[PDB]
């Protein structure tokens, strides 16, 4: 069911995470971890204290599709992760969906913090508003080995 996903979002704030190669994203979904450039870093960190959730979005660059999303648990902190490359600290995070979407299903949506773009066009780190960011993640197909009363906890 979607309530306790629907409880997790409320409120949340969303951003646009671009990756340039899957094996990043596969390391991110086996490590709970991510990691960003310093600008980014910032924008993430300010948001983490600001919100209930904050939620990244998933999408490797030539795809067509996001990978999924995840809920900050930390804020960046400073044993190295093997990405395929400057960077900042590390986030840990928790999966809420490792289940694919192609961008085809979200022509629907636009993100008027990027100039009321599709919500699959961003740079790295581009902010998702919040509404649209909700139906972006209830979009995603249901993810059935993700138990949400362990995230619900951390809010």
């Amino acid at each position: 069911g979607t309530s306790k996903l629907k409880y997790v979002l409320q409120d949340a704030r969303f951003f646009l995470i671009k990756s340039n190669n899957h094996e990043n994203v596969s390391l991110a979904k086996a490590k709970g971890v991510w990691s960003t450039l310093p600008v980014n870093e910032k924008k993430l960190n300010l948001a983490f204290r600001s919100a209930r959730s904050v939620i990244l979005i998933f999408s490797v660059r030539e795809s067509g599709k996001f990978q999924g999303f995840a809920r900050l648990s930390s804020e960046s902190h400073h044993s190295p992760i093997h990405w395929v490359l400057m960077l900042g600290g590390v986030f840990k995070i928790d999966w809420i969906c490792r289940r694919e979407l192609p961008f085809t299903k979200s022509a629907h949506l636009t993100n008027p913090w990027n100039e009321h773009k599709p919500v699959k066009i961003g740079r790295d780190g581009q902010e998702i508003e919040l509404e649209c960011g909700t139906q972006l993640c209830l979009l995603f197909p249901p993810d059935e080995s993700i138990d949400l009363y362990q995230v619900i906890h951390k809010m």
